[PDB]
């Protein structure tokens, strides 16, 4: 499998 805790973000780029 490939399941992560701390997954990436979607649109964060624009903060």
């Amino acid at each position: 499998d490939w399941e992560y805790h701390a997954h990436p973000k979607p649109n964060s780029x624009w903060t």
